[PDB]
C-alpha cells in the first residue's frame, strides 16, 4: 500500500507541491497527506508525485530564509545524518538547500505527473 510513502503533493489553495507523507488511503483515488510542516489534508492521487528525492535536472522552486523564492535546477542530492540536501543551480551557481526549502510550482510539479503521479 501507498501508506507511509514520501511524496511531493499539491496544496490545492496555492497550486504548489510540497514534501509530505501519505498517512491514509481515503479511497476512490484520494489520500490523506501529512506534510512535513505538519499541515494535513486530503489530496487526489493525480496531484501526488512519487519522487523522493525530487529528480536530478528538475526545475524547482528554492526558498531563501528571508521569504524570497526563485527557480533553479536540481544538480545534486546528498544524504547526511539521514537528512536530504539538494544542490540547486541558478545562473550557473550552485547552492545547497534542505528538503524543507525545495518545493514545486504548479508548472514544475505538473511536468512530473506523467512519470511520477499517482493518478
Amino acid at each position: 500500500s501507498f501508506v507511509g510513502l514520501r511524496v511531493v503533493a499539491k496544496w490545492s489553495s496555492n497550486g504548489y507541491f510540497y514534501s509530505g507523507k501519505i498517512t491514509r488511503d481515503v479511497g476512490a483515488g484520494k489520500y490523506k497527506l501529512l506534510f512535513d510542516d505538519g499541515y494535513e489534508c486530503d489530496v487526489l492521487g493525480k496531484d501526488i508525485l512519487l519522487c523522493d528525492p525530487i529528480p536530478l535536472d528538475t526545475e524547482v522552486t528554492a526558498l531563501s530564509e528571508d521569504e524570497y523564492f526563485s527557480a533553479g535546477v536540481v544538480k545534486g542530492h546528498r544524504k547526511e545524518s539521514g537528512e536530504l540536501y539538494y544542490s540547486i543551480e541558478k545562473e550557473g551557481q550552485r547552492k545547497w538547500y534542505k528538503r524543507m526549502a525545495v518545493i514545486l510550482s504548479l508548472e514544475q510539479g505538473n511536468r512530473l505527473r506523467e512519470q511520477y503521479g499517482l493518478g
